[PDB]
């Protein structure tokens, strides 16, 4: 819901001044900001499922 | 090994984690589609 | 450098691959929940 | 939409037969494989967007 503020959305009027392409480029600096932080959870669920893993696991030999 | 209590603590992070994904990855598509519009100004400009 | 057409196909494939991440996420995410009240069902076990 | 298969739907029937942590544990293959392939859709996502970047970036260059 964290629409787009005025500075990251391209309006034609934003075009017809030449300001189109900073506006582009300032989004693709936050776009990889949020790659890096949407990547940066993926190591941490990793390695939350991953203990989660030798928790199951320990058990399943406890009933054997 | 890890206690119970501590299996539903990660279960509860993991949920949460996940939801972050679903809202920074919602966040960074609509702004992918800016870029998307931009580029086709540009191609739609190229054309004509 | 890579065409302007290359450009708008690099944009087509970053939207499906949200689109495809999504879908995955939504897919892992209904396992976890699983996996949620399973350990809740064995957690609720070990109280009474 | 893709839901459950009865092996990976844990009931209280699956309790009363102790199949629950072995249903548990295959979830855990599957959580486990999906985020390796959410992972590599990471690693294309940033090479895509990078070459994006250096795209506009060559083009903003070009006004200058
Ligand atoms: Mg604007
Ligand atoms: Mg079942």
């Amino acid at each position: 819901e964290r629409k787009l503020t005025p500075l990251e959305h391209i309006t034609s009027l934003d075009l017809k001044g030449g300001i189109g392409i900073t506006e582009a480029l300032r989004l693709q600096m936050e776009v990889q900001k949020q790659l890096h932080e949407q990547l940066e959870i993926q190591r941490n669920l990793q390695l939350r499922i991953e203990e989660q893993g030798k928790y199951l696991q320990m058990m399943f030999e406890k009933q054997n």
